């Protein structure tokens, strides 16, 4: 992956990341 590396998609994501 590696979106969680990026604040905006982790912090929309909690989910995700």
């Amino acid at each position: 992956g590696g979106c969680c590396s990026h604040p905006a998609c982790a912090a929309n994501n909690q989910d995700y990341c």
